C-alpha cells in the first residue's frame, strides 16, 4: 500500500509504522530508553507484540 | 518548500522538523533526558543519524 499511495490504511496492523529492520532497530530505541518518539504507537490488537513491550 | 509552491512531503530529509540550529538544540533536549517530545521525530533515511542517536 505504499508502492501505490492509493490506500493510506492502517487500521489493521499489528505495530504501526515499523516497516524494515532499520526502522525496527529504531523503534527499539524508542521504547528501551524512556524516549518515546512516538510516530510508531503500538496499537492493542496482536497480543504477541504486548507480550514483547 | 516555505519559498515555492509544491510541498512534496518535503522529501523526507534526515530528521523530520530541523530547520534550524536552534531546532537542532531543542531536538537534542528532547532526545537525551528523555523528554521524547514525539513532534520532531526521526526516520531511517540515513543511516548517520542512528549512529549520532
Amino acid at each position: 500500500k505504499g508502492i501505490t499511495e492509493k490506500s493510506g490504511l492502517e487500521s489493521a496492523v499489528c505495530v504501526t509504522n515499523v516497516r524494515s529492520f532499520t526502522s525496527a532497530f529504531l523503534f527499539s530505541i524508542e521504547v528501551q530508553v524512556t524516549i518515546g518518539f512516538g510516530g510508531r504507537m503500538m496499537t492493542e490488537e496482536c497480543p504477541l507484540a504486548i507480550t514483547v513491550l
